[PDB]
């Protein structure tokens, strides 16, 4: 409004910069920049004897790096970045916690910024900062900034973060809500795509906690955690046992038994489906059953899951035969007629797993059974109507399964 910038005590300048900055809407960043002052703050940032000028200094900054990539950019091209880093080892309390915010804002604006912060090795600091000394908010601010050191897509070179997975794995121990959340998070994002990656969180002995995790009363926890799990069951069958050792599957049951969020209970199937490629221990635990009452009763995001879970488990004979006694034919069967194409096609990869298999016991003077239950339960029609639809593919499917099990 009429600014007068005394910058050059003028900590009360500094101040009123870094609250001006500070303010919700419409904060005037860019006329900061045209006056351009932010060199002689970045100078500001270097005065360990004079903290309270440092910390409204570092706040100041840490306040333009909030919003858009530019003008976060300029922050970077400032050179305060590697002084944020030193600044983590400054005897000031306030200080390094203002230090700690300011590198997460960076990190966390994109994935350039984020391999910069790592670059300048901002991790090892970083880390030696969580002890038993460590009060609650620098517990959270840290594990939060932790949290966009591994955010971001394309994902930080793996060695990188990996020296975080010691430390994350006592961030898990902890009972703050705040702290688990971010914590899980960060593993979330340390598991996706790669099996090396899922191995070294396994090493680091995280899942039994993160199974004590999928009964907590809390969305914020329970689903980053939840999305670690279904992360670990991706990779290959020796690392997808680990989970299944551990007792993980009557607590993704309660996920589906219990009416929790419609967003929990499709990321459950979800991690149901990826083990379903093993399937011996999925049936033991009693999931069929739900998972036909979700194929039915619940809504279309988590039918679409569930789906996947049942026709993973008939592509990898006996086993089949229990699922067709839970009664999933007819939850298969009405989804035929579905509008999205790819559940149309797991549901005919699901019922032709199932037809092989009721040829197959039939010769053993019989019909096929689950043939007869398919038309029984108006899904031969169904099949018989796909031969008048758009998708040449599925004409192609649906025909097939009629001249293999019907002539």
């Amino acid at each position: 409004p009429a600014m007068v910038a005394g910058i050059w005590s003028q900590l009360e300048a500094t101040n009123l910069l870094r609250k001006l900055l500070s303010i919700e809407q419409n904060p005037p960043i860019n006329e900061v920049v045209q006056s351009g002052v932010v060199p002689r703050v970045v100078k500001f940032l270097s005065r360990d004897d004079f903290p309270k000028l440092q910390f409204e200094a570092a706040w100041a900054l840490t306040n333009i790096a909030s919003g858009t990539s530019e003008n976060t950019n300029v922050i970077i091209e400032s050179g305060a970045v590697p002084i944020f880093i030193q600044l983590l080892s400054s005897a000031s309390e306030d200080v390094r916690e203002q230090a700690v915010w300011a590198l997460g804002n960076v990190a966390g604006d994109s994935p350039k910024c984020r391999d910069l912060v790592l670059s300048y090795g901002a991790m090892t600091p970083l880390l030696s900062q969580f002890n038993e000394n460590t009060k609650l908010s620098m517990l959270r601010n840290a594990t939060w900034t932790l949290s966009n050191f591994c955010r971001g897509k394309p994902p930080p070179a793996f060695e990188q973060t990996q020296p975080a997975l010691p430390v994350l794995e006592r961030l898990v121990q902890s009972m703050d809500e705040e702290v688990l959340t971010d914590a899980c998070w960060a593993l979330s994002y340390l598991s996706d795509n790669s099996n090396d990656k899922i191995q070294a969180v396994i090493e680091a002995g995280v899942v039994p906690r993160l199974i004590q995790l999928l009964g907590h009363s809390s969305p914020s926890v329970l689903i980053p955690a939840l999305r670690t799990i279904g992360n670990i069951v991706t990779g290959d069958d020796l690392q997808t046992q680990m989970v299944l050792d551990q007792q993980a599957l009557p607590c993704l049951l309660n996920l589906l038994k219990n009416n929790y969020k419609k967003s929990i209970k499709k990321e459950a199937c979800w991690t149901i489906s990826n083990i379903t490629a093993q399937i011996q221990a999925v049936i033991d635990a009693g999931i069929i059953q739900s998972l036909v009452w979700v194929l039915q009763s619940a809504e279309f995001e988590v039918k679409k899951e569930a789906a996947w879970g049942i026709s993973n488990a008939t592509s990898g004979h006996d086993q089949i035969k229990f699922m067709v006694s839970q009664g999933c034919i007819k939850p298969l069967c009405d989804l035929l007629t579905c509008p999205d194409l790819k559940v149309v096609t797991v549901c005919l990869e699901a019922l032709e797993n199932i037809l092989v298999v009721g040829e197959a016991e039939k010769n053993l003077g019989e019909d096929n059974l689950y043939a007869q239950m398919i038309d029984e339960a108006e899904g031969l029609e169904k099949i018989e109507n796909l031969q008048s639809h758009d998708n040449n593919d599925i004409y192609d499917k649906a025909v097939k399964i009629l001249e293999t099990f019907w002539t």
